[PDB]
RNA sequence: AGGGUAUAGCUCAGGGGUAGAGCAUUUGACUAGAUCAAGAGGUCCCUGGUUCAAAUCCAGGUGCCCUCUCCA
């Protein structure tokens, strides 16, 4: 609708093109169709998901209670607007709030401000602009000025600049709470509110300091993964790549905090974020460690990692990925070598995971990318190198089936869960569209118009 | 068969030979700054290799990073 295609390097876009236009897809669909599918995808990746999905912390508050509190909250934030809060029938602990946008009738002010691309993407998802996000502002900006926020999607604005000739994207208008001086004078690493969004292009609730113990902002497929893994209370679970611990805390909540959830991560601060989250939401079965997942299998001769092989009941490999399925992602200035730089690491982590898995155990491999080399190909490779593993059907089945190209059978592809951003057209929701909307339409919208994601389920013998 | 990155206080260009921009900071002028001018600034991460010569190219080392909703 409103935004152009995702600004990719020619080589990168041609890489992905090679991915989506392979011999098998061309055979089963034709070039004229597959190409349009690809372009539709690239057109969709620039726009926010049409649904703000919120995971309920069932270990501290029920879904009903949280829903009511969030009704009061939306009553407060939207000055008494009327947006519904659906409850997913398949994902029992997930709430859905529709996104009101885009709004093309926003009048652009003269006082401007430029945020980081990531900050912009956050704002489109219903976030305000906090001080560390602003990388540019009109030199005459005072606290209280109604300013227009623009997103430096290319990430080319050098911080502190008073002018920018590069690529900007209008995010909406907001009331500033800081002058340009207060932000760029001296070097105070200051925090807090910077720009209170009052007229965003996409209208979504702000989830900063609201019910921190009860909520967790989480994409629908991400919340789905922990359900697919299906952890039972009392088991031993381990997710190699865990931080900041969304799926970790979710797993812990699904087990009623009864069992043992070991979370690993490579970066220290990230592990600290895991611990902070677990302590916040009230989960005690979570134990986080700063450790290389590729070297997590015991070899030398000495409860901390590394662990003995076949010592975990269930393992979640939420492997690091290109993140090409991210929405909204209006631009990506990556090298092709950078985009395809993940398959080896994913394979190492996968091997380490299989070694650490008990027989009859479950291994769930999940990415947030769209590439074949990081998804279906990794499944084929996994089923080839490890013959003990065997692909399993999943519950709940929500996303589409696997993409042809890895040489898998249709029976195998039906057991994968690939979420396609180009599944359904972009819904330009407004209040009139809200009122005359069948619920079964909204649910399908929430299930289809999502970020790029891929889930695969394995069992050991 | 993992990758990217290290340059001025901050944010980043550049590039085999005399160190660059924006902002911040300093000074002067004009009526504290939506004004003008002026200069202050860096063993270019460590080590080794190629080379007449490496801040630049190569290798190793180390630090930081590779969002899977919101202090960016
Ligand atoms: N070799 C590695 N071993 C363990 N963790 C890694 C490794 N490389 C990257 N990571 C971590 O993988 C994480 C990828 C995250 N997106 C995981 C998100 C997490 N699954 C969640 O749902 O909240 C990064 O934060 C990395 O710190």
């Amino acid at each position: 609708s409103i935004f152009p295609k995702i600004s990719l390097r020619p080589e990168v876009e041609n890489y992905l093109k090679e991915g989506f236009m392979n011999k098998e897809i061309v055979t089963a669909l034709g070039k004229q169709e597959a190409e349009r599918k690809f372009e539709t995808l690239l057109k969709h990746l620039s726009h926010p998901p049409s649904f703000t999905t919120v995971r309920v912390n069932t270990h501290l508050a029920s879904v009903q209670h949280v829903k009511n509190l969030l009704l009061d909250e939306l009553q407060k934030q939207f000055n008494g607007l009327s947006v519904p809060i659906l409850q997913h029938p398949d994902l029992q602990d997930v709430l859905l709030i529709p996104v009101i946008g885009p709004r093309k009738n926003i009048k652009k002010q003269q006082c401007e401000a430029i945020v980081g691309a990531q900050c912009g993407n956050a704002v489109l998802r219903g976030a305000h602009v906090y001080a560390p996000g602003i990388v540019s502002a009109s030199q005459f900006m005072k606290a209280g000025d109604v300013i227009s926020v623009y997103s430096d999607i290319k990430g080319k604005c050098k911080k502190g600049a008073k002018e920018f000739d590069g690529t900007k994207v209008f995010l909406g208008n907001g009331i500033s709470e800081l002058s340009r001086k207060e932000i760029f004078s001296g070097l105070p690493e200051l925090k807090g509110m910077g720009i209170r969004m009052t007229e965003p292009v996409y209208l979504s609730p702000s989830f900063d300091s609201v019910l921190p113990r009860y909520l967790f902002l989480q994409n629908l497929p991400s919340a789905l993964v922990s359900h697919v893994l299906n952890p039972q209370p009392g088991e031993k679970i381990l997710d190699l790549c865990a931080a900041p611990g969304g799926k970790t805390t979710h797993i812990a909540a699904l087990m009623h905090d009864q069992g043992e959830v070991i979370a690993l991560d490579k970066i220290f601060n990230k592990v600290e974020k895991i611990k902070q989250n677990a302590l916040l939401l009230g989960l005690n079965s979570i134990r986080a460690f700063c450790f290389d997942g590729t070297k997590a299998v015991k070899l030398d001769m000495v409860g901390e990692p590394p662990f003995l092989p076949e010592s975990f009941d269930r393992i979640l490999l939420d492997a690091p990925c290109s993140g090409m399925g991210q929405r909204p992602n209006m631009a990506c200035t990556w090298s092709v070598k950078e985009v395809a730089s993940y398959q080896p690491l994913q394979r190492k982590l996968f091997t380490a995971a299989v070694q650490l898995l008990k027989p009859e155990g479950v291994l769930v491999y999940s990415t947030c990318t769209i590439t074949l080399a990081e998804n279906e190909e990794q499944v084929a490779w996994a089923l080839t190198k490890f013959p003990c593993l065997q692909l399993q059907p999943q519950e709940p089945q929500i996303g589409g089936e696997g993409m042809r190209g890895a040489g898998l059978s249709c029976e195998q592809l039906k057991q994968l869960q690939r979420f396609d951003p180009s599944a359904v057209p972009l819904p330009d929701t407004d209040m009139d569209s809200l009122r005359e909307a069948r619920r079964e339409d909204m649910l399908r919208l929430a299930n289809k118009d999502s970020i790029g994601f891929f889930i695969a389920k394995f069992v050991k013998c």
